[PDB]
């Protein structure tokens, strides 16, 4: 797994195409999303991922609140992320860690959102230009 | 070389504290850039790319262009960015390639910005969400 982190002024997002056949369901308010003072996790999840979910999970999970206690952001959005590997998972794979990723931010109290899987996706960013406000993470 | 390639609405951005201690020297008003309509190219040099700063340039320069016709983008943008490689660049090598990607995309004739190397920089981007919006190359 990949990771890119970015301390955001704000990140916003709206669904336009599908890129999968059938992608993640949706309601049309999961449609646009929002977060102000936002850790935005990109993450692309590796076909090597496959042969430990829950490690790579617990990984990622721990990895991510660390530079969100470090920036002191509340605020943490993940981002399914094709763009940092060109080893991707199945799709399968890549939603189970990205669902677990997401209910173990919840678990560790942050305020998380997350983009829906299997779209192409218009979105706008302000990131932070501070030393910590870019980050990347290997995480195997 | 590792490349990211975002088609963008818009790209701005704000130069804040030196990350190097003698960083790119810039004017007040290379502390602040917008384009509209731009692939921005976010391009991480690598170590690996010492071998050879021509041909590495050559590449990128060719790989950035197909983009930009084919996106039907008139505006570029380079982006010295550490976040998609492990194996960075001494920053004479970077600065080098960077240059020549910067000389070669405008001798195609495309409308070049650049951000200055060596900062902390704060930005704002709108990213299109259409299949060809965000990409990712590897050169070498």
């Amino acid at each position: 797994m990949r990771v890119l982190l970015i301390h955001a002024d704000y990140f916003e997002y709206e669904v336009k195409d599908k890129a999968l056949k059938n992608p993640e369901p949706i309601s049309e308010d999961m449609k646009r999303g929002r977060m102000e003072e936002v850790l935005v996790a990109f993450i692309s999840v590796e076909k090597v991922d496959e042969k430990n979910p829950e490690e790579v999970s617990l990984k990622a999970i721990e990895e991510i609140s660390k530079v969100a206690e470090q920036v002191k952001a509340e605020n943490v959005f993940v981002v399914p992320w094709a763009h940092l590997s060109s080893e991707l998972a199945k799709p399968s794979v890549a939603m189970d860690i990205l669902n677990r990723v997401y209910q173990g931010l919840k678990e560790r109290g942050f305020n998380v959102g997350k983009a829906p899987f299997g779209y192409y996706i218009a979105a706008k960013i302000s990131c932070k230009g501070h030393p910590l406000a870019e980050l990347s993470r290997t995480i195997v």
